[PDB]
């Protein structure tokens, strides 16, 4: 029991997929899992447990931004004993080497947040995923024929911004897209000794100005979902 | 249309109540409004429009943390033309001058976030509410007999923390409680020329270690809700 | 006894008006008080005690800038037991909604100083006035017919600056004027549990380039002075 | 004409002594100068011009703290064309190698202010005096038999502080005393191409807890005053 | 031609091994390469080109610390067109999961330097290696039977330090060791679009207080050297 | 014995000259010293002891950048008991008041490094040389007829940079040139109670775009070398 999660200890399997959108979490539960059970629903933030190809797997929403994400994965790990967390989110492309609905594997998450300086003695924490998990994503993607765009993302506290050249500067330093949680996920998992990785599909393209719709941000990423399930098997 | 809000321009009245919990938003819509209509539900984040004592009033969830809160109130103001925003949230008491379920009116919101330094040339932005709105809360509370605890809050990116003396230091500087959105609400509303105020009821007490339950964080604050509705009339 | 104040404990009433200019302090003592007594004069920084409409009231200069201001109000509170401090200063307008000699009530004081980060764990301290005092200023001003411009000010360590767009950015965030002490006054009073408020009359207008003379910065603000005396009665 | 200085261009000689205390400025004018004229008195901050051993010399108060000091020396240089500025102030000893009324020549001024980061692209500005001036102080002191304690000072925005080990750390890095203006004097003079130096006599000893009285901070430093006059001749 | 490198464009192969110690660079050139040629020797910082198993490979020293390292890899990439850089350095273990002469593959490099904030708009740059290169190290190590310790390192500007609990905090966040260049290597390579990776063998153990000798820091790491050569083939 | 220095305690005289280039150290040993002995050579970083005009004097390389420099002078002082350190380096002119091969005496070293904030409680450490040593350089230079350009330098973590106006800003604040170690030398020597000074000859001119060759950075500065030897006699 926590303020933000309804479940009981033991309702989460040691492996969990995460999205910011609890309706994408719910879409995965209905369409892709076998006998999925809704295990938590505080604040409308749904989580599920189910089976994929016989293997037990949980799903959990984490809301938008580092602060929200940190609340949920801190609770998932410390209270519910989750050991592997795989975010499958959305992001805004800043590279011309990626298009709408490309899947990005974030091997580092830069940030404009202060959370990691607060965690880490006002130094620069290099927020990174678990290496075996990213190895696992790479092999599963190749064994499935899924093209994976690999690089850094920029985890921002902001979605709306008048910046322009800051995006060029991020792209110049090999950042493929902008999202809002990976750096918090990575740092919390480092703190609490869990294995984490973040994949994100391109829902917005800041160069071409393309943007998916709310429901397309649920429905348009099934290869991302399949990759995540296949590697958690 | 935005990525995070379903409504159409015109579905929001110029005055809106806000909670982090969309189920508290929904509880207010059912119990306190007349003919409330669900106007948005992306990501399970519900908003409503309705009437209170004949006056039109909207409700909207904003999730947890400054980054989430900023997304929604940026959209509420710039896209949906909302002019007055009154957050009615929860907070964790750090003062022995306040107990569980006291209502705190935040006349300033300190923060450990970097968002305001990013907004404001790496200077110190004093995140404050609209003065008329806080005047309005003060008179409505006195005209209703509601005791209002008035002071600063600390808006943190963190809910879980091993800090101890940092809380004494916040209390020493007249901070009554900790929450996670007021400073973002205030700064975004300053940027976009809207009127904002944050009230928060004490759901956790960091001195006595009392903590309400998830549903009590919905149900235990009806004087806060009534005060907010009465001042938006 | 302190290095900077001559008076004896008990020479200050629990309520004190403050200016940066000790000659404005002296002007208020001569013209507006009954039987004012000079109680301190170290470094030419004059303070007085007197009566207004029968009520005892003290006056004290605090010099220019946060560091100077902090020295005097730290001593006023800790040594001389002053409980209410009302600065009545000058400021430079950055809003076209205010003209020369408008009175600004500062409900928040942003700053480019490091003093509050040093005080407050390198976080953002939202430097705010006492709420009852600002309520008291608002009602007294309306009961007297004085138009009060209400908003944030920016307390700078600098008077002279080549900045330009930084001023637009401050104005965009609802800052009405620039001065140099409010944030230090507010933070010191928060630390030491006194009630503080800052009013400032517009002596310079950064848009129109108007600027009062040294003596006009003493003489041109009698409604500010009257408002301050009337609320301390 | 400026907001803070009464004099006319030409009333200041190109060489000026400075104190925070305008009454120490006045004490030097009466006792040590020939036919001293009060040339400015805004805000009770007195300045004088006079002759010493036939050589013209000006005196000027600058108040307490970097922000105040910066206002006056910016005006002295840009408006009044002052070319050499020699502060002769007070300071609080943190070294056991110095006693009450020792004279300290500050060849660097560390600071806890943000002013130099604001001036200097958020880098570390090493605030230093003019070299010829410090050479001149060294030879004049030896040619007069005055023992000069030479080292860094720490220019703080704070006079009152509960720090303890921070003072040990400053002493460990060869800081002899704490004062409140040298770093601003040095940086402003660097900006505006004037020659500046700061001497400070020990008025407080933070180890032994000795502290001079307000008038002793005027009267107890005549060798400092004589050294300053002799080098400006 | 640069101030720091003697070679001619074309003397460096597109793949280069790097050490801080140019004598370790020289040891690799003598013992492991075929017909190695010394191609640069400014400041005694030796670089070589040679062949390993028929494949051309270069070696280059980079000195100690981020600033030194950045000079050399900026020149290697921009002037000499080097495309792949593989540092094989030394580090100080802070984990009890690693012993003297373990090989650490750094999938992120935290830092206490300001260089990446200067590069990256005062945000947090997550300094990471090229993913294919780390994949290549992982497979080559397994295909050779070399046990690879995988995790973050902390790149410090300091070798000597009285810190204690800061090391516990780094270890708590999954940092295996401390060194002094990886973060600069990674960030410069990100800027200039080269592929970089850092391996480091444990030469000091901060828990057990073991420390190798200067020559052992040359000679004790042949599996690291072999792994690097085998993956550059 | 240290990881970076071969010598034995007692092989260093209490006075040492320093260069970044160990080949400039070696050039001074051959050409200017009597019976110079190579006393250390770890990492190709050569140091020597010898006699000049009968007086014992040591030489030592320190590599490039603050981090490298700090390692060597920390060891020189704490392990080898060196008491006086005189860097004679190269720098890049940003003033039109200095030309190629001018000698600059650095009476302060600004920096873009974080090392001094880490050392000094995140305050501004004014990194300065020993005063007697700079007095000694000034008199020896005049007694020899050597023109000495005196002022601040900017110690950067970067050699290559696209900055432009930042250089104007440094020049505006009386910085004569850019180098990469003085601030670390000064701060380490302050920490460890040694006497340090930095001279630097202009090897690059950022205004005129002149740049010496690698060997000219060894050979073109004999008056600097002679001045350093003459003052250590
Ligand atoms: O454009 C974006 N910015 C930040 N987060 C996002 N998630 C999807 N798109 C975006
Ligand atoms: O304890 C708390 N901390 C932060 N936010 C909160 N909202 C309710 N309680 C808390
Ligand atoms: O223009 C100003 N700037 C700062 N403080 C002031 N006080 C009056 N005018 C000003
Ligand atoms: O103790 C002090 N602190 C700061 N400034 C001072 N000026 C004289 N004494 C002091
Ligand atoms: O202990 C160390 N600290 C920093 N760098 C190092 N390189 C080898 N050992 C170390
Ligand atoms: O141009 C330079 N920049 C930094 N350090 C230097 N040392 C010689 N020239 C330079």
């Amino acid at each position: 029991m926590t303020p933000h999660i309804n479940a009981k200890i033991g309702d989460f399997y040691p492996q969990c997929l995460l999205c910011g959108d609890p309706l994408r979490v719910s879409y995965i539960a209905k369409k892709f899992l076998q006998d999925a059970k809704e295990i938590t629903n505080v604040r409308n933030m749904l989580g599920f447990s189910g089976k994929y190809k016989g293997k037990g797997i949980s799903l959990m929403g984490h809301g938008m931004g580092i602060a929200s994400c940190t609340i949920y994965v801190t609770e998932l790990i410390k209270t519910y004993q989750v050991k592997e967390l795989l975010r499958i989110g959305t992001c805004g492309a800043i590279s011309p080497k990626v298009g709408l609905k490309d899947i990005i594997m974030a091997t580092g998450a830069s940030t404009d947040s202060k959370t990691n300086r607060v965690r880490f003695l006002n130094h620069d924490l290099s927020a990174t995923p678990d290496f075996e998990l990213s190895l696992r994503a790479y092999q599963t993607a190749k064994r499935l024929g899924i093209d994976l765009k690999i690089g850094n993302v920029f985890s921002s506290d902001f979605f709306y911004s008048f910046e322009t050249h800051a995006f060029d500067l991020m792209a110049q330093y090999n950042h493929l897209a902008i999202e809002m949680e990976a750096a918090g996920l990575y740092a919390t998992a480092m703190e609490l000794n869990a294995k984490a990785l973040c994949l994100c599909s391109v829902s917005d393209h800041l160069i071409t100005k393309e943007a998916l719709s709310p429901k397309e941000r649920i429905e348009s990423f099934d290869n991302m979902i399949i990759l995540a399930l296949e590697m958690m098997s």
